[PDB]
């Protein structure tokens, strides 16, 4: 059959925030001829401008990068052959309320559509809003792993199949539980997957063929969870995609008002709807009800801050931003201003939830959980992969970044815990930091620490980290100086095993290029977490000063110590132990 039998979310890119910079470049070619051979000139000029983008300075086809921008309603080619940018594409190019733009586009997203119609996508088989299908399915099955999405969701082609696939997942789960033996369970699962795709791609080395289908499905499932979590309607709970408990009413309305419109065969008529980021218009998107929503979020944020500020006065950072955001309603109260206030207020609530983790970590079980997961990174690669896949959606390299960041939060005192990796609305990890950024920036009152982490080993470690770390350091220092920020910059480089050549390369930059890179073993980093744990046990905790002094002391050792690897290494352990002993904790 030529009929397609699955939908997909693009893997180019697989994480949705990487579209904006592409789209901003593409918007420059609005009004360009973009069809046929006359289309070549503009499309090749675009391709060159895009290859200069940081994310591509590490070779695709232009058509391949543009396709998701068409599928999600940001751009189209009109009937006269010119490239056009929709209002949704314009908003995202300008970075206005991007997660909200994605929510509305992916809620409207349907099959068939202008991009996916005709012979390949017959209405007899196709009538689905993939994101909404998945919201409705989760109401039935609670959660979906990436494998669940690959096995059951992508091959759903009609909104009316929610109940049937719900029933089938539960029957799959009920049987799988009966299979005794973890390995046995893996094989059952894999064979259930093989058979299902068999009846479905029954179309036409067989096994080699449906195994490619299965592999593709897994790939797409990953991308799907990242795009869907980006909207905020979904979050991770362990290794499962689940509904965001704080968006219940919004999710109810989405399910209720979603639809497959039939006006998709001509490009203009379809994009007048699909490219409109005001559509669908939700019940509460009136001035009157947006005031109420803005005020509800303000009260939530206030409640949060006030619970924290007595023991964690660094939340005074978000309290003031909060005041600046809402002072705009003083000047003007219209729907657009309200939307912006509400967008920034949710962003700030997330910032408050990061400081709230400080209070969570007062419970030693919570704190030790972070330590214990970090300790997993001393195990062999196969063990790490298994333990992390069972507890997270994100891969183990991303999770190592997230765990190290939680480590900074446990030590406390920062003004901002700036993860550069992506997290979702429940603070769970999604996508690794970009190649041109350190993994995180922890800003304190009078110093700043970059966190650079890797699970890399030996020469590929040297390979991977020597230039980017020293470059990220130097770019940041440059930026701070241009911005007039009078704070010393440190970089903490953390690996389970720090390679001597990597180490020696950072020592050379420290003394030669005036960097302040401090290489700390995962074991040494975990020691810090244990020192804080014991202090909290005794009613104390580390101060901002304490952390500064560690950074300064270790820094000084890197440049004052004798120029010999073994000496500097032992000097750093010495300095560390002093600091630790100074805390007078049971060690
Ligand atoms: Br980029
Ligand atoms: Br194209
Ligand atoms: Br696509
Ligand atoms: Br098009
Ligand atoms: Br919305
Ligand atoms: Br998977
Ligand atoms: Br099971
Ligand atoms: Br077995
Ligand atoms: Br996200
Ligand atoms: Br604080
Ligand atoms: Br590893
Ligand atoms: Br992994
Ligand atoms: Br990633």
């Amino acid at each position: 059959m030529a009929k397609k039998v699955n939908w997909y979310v693009s893997c180019s890119p697989r994480s949705p925030e990487k579209i904006q910079p592409e789209l901003k470049v593409l918007a420059n070619f609005e009004g360009s001829y973009w069809k046929g051979v006359k289309g070549y000139k503009a499309q090749e000029a675009f391709a060159k401008e895009l290859a200069a983008l940081p994310q591509f300075l590490g070779a695709f086809s232009t058509r391949d990068r543009v396709a998701p921008m068409k599928t999600y309603g940001f751009v189209f080619v009109d009937e006269e052959g010119y490239l056009r940018i929709t209002e949704a594409g314009k908003m995202l190019a300008n970075n206005r309320r991007p997660k909200d733009v994605f929510l509305k586009q992916l809620v409207k997203w349907q099959y068939p559509s202008f991009q996916h119609k005709g012979k390949e996508y017959p209405e007899e088989e196709w009538s689905i809003n993939p994101l909404v299908f998945v919201l409705s399915l989760l109401k039935k099955v609670g959660g979906l792993s990436k494998l669940d999405i690959a096995m059951f969701c992508l091959t759903a082609t009609n909104n009316n199949q929610v109940d049937e696939i719900a029933e089938e997942i539960m029957q799959f789960r009920n049987e799988r539980e009966k299979i005794k033996g973890q390995n046995k369970k893996l094989e059952f699962t894999e064979n259930y997957f093989f058979k299902r795709f068999e009846k479905i791609y029954g179309n036409v080395s067989h096994k080699s063929k449906i195994e490619t289908k299965m592999r593709n499905a897994r790939d797409v499932a990953d991308a799907t969870t990242r795009y869907f979590r980006y909207t905020g309607l979904f979050v991770a709970r362990g290794n499962q995609l689940v509904l965001n408990p704080e968006k219940s009413d919004l999710i109810d309305e989405i399910i209720s008002s979603s639809k497959v419109v039939k006006n998709y065969t001509r490009v203009e008529e379809f994009h007048e709807y699909y490219g409109n980021p005001s559509l669908p218009q939700f019940s509460f998107e009136t001035k009157e009800q947006l005031l109420d929503l803005a005020h509800r979020i303000r009260d939530e944020n206030t409640r949060l801050a006030e619970q924290l500020v007595e023991h964690f006065p660094n939340v005074k950072v978000e309290i003031q931003v909060l005041e600046d955001i809402y002072n705009s309603l003083n000047k003007k109260v219209d729907v657009e201003t309200l939307k912006d206030v509400i967008y920034h207020a949710k962003e700030l609530q997330l910032e408050l939830k990061k400081k709230k983790l400080q209070a969570d970590f007062n419970d030693p079980r919570q704190l030790e959980e972070v330590i214990d997961l970090l300790e997993v990174y001393h195990e062999k690669k196969n063990v790490i992969e298994e333990k992390i896949k069972a507890r997270f959606i994100a891969n183990k390299n991303t999770v190592f970044e997230w765990l190290t960041w939680n480590g900074f939060i446990i030590l406390g005192n920062a003004l901002e815990y700036k993860n550069n990796f992506v997290i979702d609305e429940e603070l769970q990890p999604v996508t690794h930091a970009a190649g041109n950024q350190p993994d995180m920036e922890i800003i304190y009152e009078d110093f700043i620490v970059l966190g650079e982490v890797t699970t890399s080993k030996g020469a590929t470690q040297f390979k991977m980290e020597s230039e980017p770390v020293t470059r990220h350091y130097l770019n940041k220092k440059k930026e701070l100086e241009k911005q007039g920020v009078e704070k010393e910059l440190y970089c903490l480089f953390i690996a389970p095993e720090i390679n001597k050549n990597t180490f020696e390369e950072f020592m050379k930059y420290n003394i030669v290029q005036n960097t302040r890179i401090i290489p700390l073993s995962l074991k040494q980093f975990n020691m810090l977490l244990m020192v804080q744990k014991k202090l909290i046990e005794k009613g104390r905790r580390l101060s901002s000063y304490d952390i500064k002094n560690l950074m300064v002391s270790l820094y000084r050792t890197t440049i004052e110590c004798e120029r010999k690897y073994t000496q500097i290494k032992a000097g750093l352990e010495e300095t560390l132990n002093n600091w630790v002993v100074d805390k007078e904790v049971r060690f």
